[PDB]
């Protein structure tokens, strides 16, 4: 497990392009005409549809298991599957405030047919809370980016464990 001190650091360093991940795009990269060039700083965790939302968390949970847990599927079916021990689950109630390092999950509206996902940078209040994401431009070619969020669409949020 990580601790919030280590979380925190990767989270700034996605955000910067300098994360420590052999799936970070080091020179702009491209093989799907149908998406932008992917730039230096982009996450590609599986080799298909250049740097898609869920890329970023594929990554995420493969540091933070120690390379043990290899997510599947798309952003929506996050909710359909374990992360292991210390992994929780929430359903966004109207009284629900993230804490930086969780992991925000949209499913309804616009976002039903393949969900969005994202790590909460800053848990916010019950207004608004920042997203640290990929491909919420749908051309898939940018670095994580960090966005200001409204909760419209979001329907569940993956507390992962912290180390003391
Ligand atoms: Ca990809
Ligand atoms: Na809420
Ligand atoms: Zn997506």
């Amino acid at each position: 497990a990580k601790t919030q001190a280590e979380i925190n650091k990767r989270l700034d360093a996605y955000a910067k392009g300098t994360v420590d991940s052999p799936y970070r795009v080091k020179k702009a990269t491209s093989y799907d005409p149908s998406f932008g060039v992917m730039e230096a700083g982009a996450i590609d965790a599986d080799g298909y549809y250049h740097a898609q939302c869920q890329d970023l968390i594929t990554d995420y949970v493969l540091w933070l298991t120690d390379n043990k847990v290899r997510t599947w599927g798309n952003a929506k079916d996050q909710i359909k599957q374990s992360y292991g021990t210390g992994f929780k689950i929430h359903e966004n109630k109207p009284s629900t405030v993230p804490k930086k390092g969780w992991i925000a999950v949209f499913t309804s509206g616009s976002y039903e047919q393949w969900g969005h996902i994202g790590i909460v940078y800053d848990g916010g209040n019950t207004s608004t809370f920042t997203i640290l994401e990929q491909n919420w431009n749908g051309y898939a070619n940018k670095k994580p980016t960090k966005r200001v969020d409204n909760y419209y669409g979001l329907t569940h949020f993956i507390e992962i464990p912290v180390k003391a």
